[PDB]
């Protein structure tokens, strides 16, 4: 046959996105893929953004809540059970990413909901309070195949989407692309009671239709790895600090606070995930050791491990400003979570 209808049992989204990524690669070129699938609580990024500035990624950690870097561009959105994603995948020039918004679209109009896409790749539904945005997408493409992956706000926590969307105040100068703040809402509140499941076979059904053909869905588990070319390697990069966290665009970071025995503001280069410049600027009495560690953050990963080690490594040198030293670890540390 044509077509290939997956169905995801896994809510792992690095696990997902390691499938989709082992999917788009494996796919003979004159295939047409749907692949319906779920995340609970994560807060998924593009490939050319900065999870530090589009994401509170501090709040995640504290709430045990996953980031995952999507191969495919757009903004930060956030995952939870009842928000229901779909990836098409075709090949070229077959290939239209109108064709797959409207599959979506009219399953959507078969399931009693009337809403019309807008912008770039939102999807935006009529409501007493104006225009709210339900559903939001992004792409990839080669020099064959093409894949546009999407959302649809079922049944999401919309309070924890704007908890989570809503960085801390960070003093950043950050290559790459922002999100676009919209206003969104549940098509629970539109037709009350609606699954995942019952989308699902509107997705289906209308990808059935257009196509003309059908196909048994293959389900996957999470309980296995599933048969696929690399896979192994695949879900581990995905999941790895080094993709999601790591491959963020060139940036820098101005850090400050005034401490007792004097205040201190520090410059951070960063480059794929590492320090390649850090710049001191302190009116403390006793400087040395302050220099001193902004040559020691020469490499150091941009992360609180990491900079509490390079710190506690500096006391051995500098024992008389222990307490200073340990207040600056403390404070360096919990402004790059
Ligand atoms: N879950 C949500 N759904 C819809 N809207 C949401 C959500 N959370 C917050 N929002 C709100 O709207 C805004 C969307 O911002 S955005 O338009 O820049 N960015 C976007 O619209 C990007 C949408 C990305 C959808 C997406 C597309 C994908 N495409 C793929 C393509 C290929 C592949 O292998 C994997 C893929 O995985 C994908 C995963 C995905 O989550 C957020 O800032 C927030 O205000």
């Amino acid at each position: 046959s044509t077509l290939r209808l997956l169905i995801s049992d896994s809510y792992d989204p690095w696990f997902n996105l390691a499938v989709a990524e082992c999917i788009f690669r494996q796919m003979p070129a004159t295939q047409r893929v749907l692949f319906l699938w779920r995340n609970a609580d994560t807060v998924v990024i593009g490939r050319a953004q900065n999870p530090w500035k589009e994401c509170n990624t501090r709040r995640m950690e504290e709430d045990n809540v996953r980031l995952a870097r999507r191969s495919s561009g757009g903004g930060a959105v956030f995952h939870d059970l009842g928000n229901t994603c779909f990836t098409f995948m075709a090949g070229k020039p077959e290939y239209d990413k109108t064709i797959s918004t409207s599959i979506v679209l009219n399953a959507l109009n078969a399931l009693g909901v009337s809403a019309e896409a807008s912008g770039r790749n939102d999807l935006v539904v009529k409501t007493v309070e104006g225009d709210r945005k339900v559903s939001g997408s992004a792409y990839r493409e080669t020099k064959d195949r093409g894949a546009h992956g999407g959302t649809l706000l079922l049944n999401a926590d919309l309070s924890r989407l704007a908890n989570y969307l809503n960085p801390d105040k960070k003093k950043l100068a950050a290559k790459g692309i922002t999100s676009v703040r919209s206003r969104v809402t549940n098509l629970t509140e539109l037709l009350p009671g609606i699954t995942h499941e019952q989308v699902c076979e509107a997705i289906t059904e209308a990808f059935f239709a257009h196509y003309g053909e059908r196909v048994e869905a293959e389900i996957i588990s999470p309980n296995k790895t599933p048969d696929l070319p690399n896979f192994a390697e695949t879900f581990a990069r995905q999941s790895s600090w080094e993709w999601n966290f790591g491959q963020a665009p060139a940036f820098s970071h101005l850090l400050d606070e005034r401490f007792t025995w004097g205040g201190v503001e520090l410059h951070f280069d960063v480059e794929k995930g590492h320090i390649t410049r850090a710049q001191v600027f302190t009116d403390s009495l006793n400087p040395a050791p302050l220099e001193a560690l902004a040559g020691r953050l020469q490499g150091c990963l941009y992360r609180a491990d990491m900079l509490q080690q390079e710190c506690e490594a500096l006391l051995v040198d500098f024992p008389e400003q222990e307490k200073e030293l340990r207040e600056l670890s403390a404070w360096m540390a919990g402004a790059v979570r």
